[PDB]
């Protein structure tokens, strides 16, 4: 039986093909962040700090301290799973003077109808993402990243997430969300052979083997959620939540069984209504747009009338938005039995490279001189 | 070898002789929370909140959904070592005609010189404390308390925390705070002679705290910006022991945490090894009359301001038989004379009455809320 000890000693990859935090396994604790760079920080000084960001970042995902001044709020505890990974946004590329080499799958995501979102909480010069599954371990990350930015870039806006921790279940098994559904079961999975090409750019040529991230806040209207019945909660997924099998499926079913999308009730109605979530947001049904969805869930206290600032912090990679989050966006925004208990409230779009080789820092064929 | 489901699997007991959540092993998940009773809720209503409450506690740490409507969000989960807790404030006795029944032990805290507490993330008139090693297993609690309330009472405010989760080091050590500090070694230890005078109100003040405690909350913002600027010495002077392995500063190399501090010893110079105005010097019970407390917190850090200042420090929660032999004459004394607190802030405080354990058949609270 897999030692409870794992949870610590259990490590990714920094050095890759890849940037981890990408096909990483969900991790029980994140922190998203976005930096802006200071005045008068320019393309010397993001290289520098992309440099000093990787070097932290190989450090502390083998579970060693930071190169100089640690602060040992990570001490004793094994690298926990740590991942860190990093993201430019469309802003970053005026900053620099590199438009030339921004990439057009960076241009600004619609203004939804449905969209709320807070300018101050969204977007951002530089993304970075850190989760592990020990709280310390992500915290020390947090700092440390943050504390390397200096003079050259500020915190624009920072969202703490978590998820399940490794052991609570019985099982390895599908994450849960605040609403309460079975989340995460129909991403594409690598082995699948158009996995690469659904997610990755191929071998701007700085981003080659990158993945596009968009990034949602979005809060969960639990007080109408909670109002309503089983029954209607799961006819607005179209999955059942003992379970995520779909709704069409029988006793032996499980999430895995496949759609029945043309089966209707006593009634004559579809038995996967059709304007369920996970109907409407299937690669097949919006030609071919896929993603590979890797939150978080956040809660951030009550307001005064007792309303939970508590969701999804919803972010799935692609090769191109414009074949992913965006279309199905398009059709969720006013289409999803969904949306009415949910609110876009930030948002953010940014360019990940591949990642760092031995040697190397990540970003370093975009910015080096 | 222990394996990683028991995580999952280890479960704590909700009836017993004390409430859960004192004696407990520290929990990766924390979520404080405060409640003001609604206009006209008085004794009746509250006694029923309780009754709701315990209920849901019973369930919930048995890993089982809610009663009603649950969530699924806890579903497939085990109890994951979850925990509740419930207190009573000083406003709570006015509101409820129970006046008579309000321990002396609630009278207000000081108001210290060093308080910079938000009045409206403080007090309140009944407290929960919700901890486990899993989010979705605290949360989905968090949320199922929260939703009890209902008529009965309102949110007043608040707080989430978390500490180290179970198998993040290789054996069980010591935890540690986002300072970077070894903290808790020196806490009461069950099984010590004088352990339960110090922490638990006897089994024989009034009756209805018979087997509980006191908690005293605060919400301390560690001044990291300017804490970090430090030299490891300066910062190892502040609280008296080492950073890497928690022994006082007047050990050895082969000291361990365990190692006693020497209170006496000085330089060269003629100063002391462990300074006088150190953390860990000034905080013991033979520097205070005897007085203490079981310090069983979470950390936090719940963002960045605009100037870049981490919203992060201890949720400070301590646990002790009488406020006066505890927290009061030790916070007294930090207020000014500590070295620590020129780098943290009182921002929020709480004292809350936490009545004995739940027998089976009855509610935490009963002896005090039944008609
Ligand atoms: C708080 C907001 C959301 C919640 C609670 C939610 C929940 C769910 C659930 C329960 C499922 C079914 C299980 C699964 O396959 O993972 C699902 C599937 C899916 N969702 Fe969402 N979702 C949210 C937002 C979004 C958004 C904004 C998008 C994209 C614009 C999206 C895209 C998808 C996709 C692509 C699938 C898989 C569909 C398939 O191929 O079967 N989701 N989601
Ligand atoms: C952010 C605020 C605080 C920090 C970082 C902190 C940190 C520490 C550290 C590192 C130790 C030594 C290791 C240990 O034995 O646990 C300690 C011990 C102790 N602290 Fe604090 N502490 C804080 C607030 C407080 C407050 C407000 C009180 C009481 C009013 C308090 C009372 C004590 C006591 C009684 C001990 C053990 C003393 C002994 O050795 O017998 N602490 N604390």
């Amino acid at each position: 039986a897999t030692p409870l000890t794992s949870l610590g000693s259990e490590r990714a990859m920094f050095h890759g093909k890849h940037q981890p935090g990408i096909t990483t396994p969900m991790q029980a604790r994140g922190h998203l962040v976005a930096f802006d760079l200071a005045a008068g920080a320019g393309r010397k000084e993001a290289a520098a700090l992309l440099r000093r960001w990787s070097d932290t970042a190989r450090r502390l995902m083998a579970g060693e301290p930071a190169g100089s001044r640690d602060t040992d709020v990570a001490r004793d505890a094994g690298p926990s799973s740590l991942t860190v990974t990093f993201g430019f946004g469309h802003s970053f590329f005026g900053r620099t003077g590199l438009e030339e080499q921004r990439p057009v799958a960076l241009d600004p995501l619609p203004d939804f109808s449905s969209d709320h979102l807070d300018k101050n909480r969204s977007n951002g010069d530089l993304w970075v993402q850190i989760g592990a599954d020990d709280a310390l371990v992500a915290f020390h990350a947090l700092r440390a990243i943050q504390r390397d930015a200096g003079a050259a870039a500020r915190v624009r806006w920072q969202m703490n997430g978590f998820n399940r921790s490794p052991g609570a279940t019985a099982h390895p098994m599908t994450a849960r969300n605040l609403m309460g559904q079975v989340d995460g079961t129909r991403n594409p999975k690598p082995g699948e052979a158009d996995f690469d090409r659904r997610i990755f750019v191929p071998e701007p040529a700085w981003m080659a083997n990158g993945s596009y991230v968009v990034v949602r806040r979005i809060r969960m209207l639990l007080d109408d959620w909670e109002e309503l019945s089983l029954k209607a909660q799961e006819d607005v997924i179209g999955r059942r939540k003992s379970d995520g099998a779909p709704l069409s499926g029988g006793s032996g079913a499980t999430e895995s069984t496949e759609m029945d999308l043309e089966k209707t009730d006593g009634s004559g109605e579809l038995v996967v209504p059709i304007n369920a979530h996970a109907r409407i947001t299937r690669p097949d049904q919006n030609g071919g747009a896929a993603m590979v969805r890797r939150p978080f869930s956040y809660h951030d206290g009550f307001d005064a009338d007792g309303v939970p600032d508590a969701g999804l912090l919803f972010v799935c990679w692609q090769a191109d938005p414009l074949r992913g989050f965006v279309p199905v966006q398009r059709k969720l925004d006013r289409g999803d039995a969904l949306s009415q208990f949910i609110r876009h409230e930030a948002s953010g779009l940014f360019a990940v490279p591949g990642g760092a080789a031995e040697g190397e820092y990540v970003g370093q064929r975009l910015l080096e001189g």
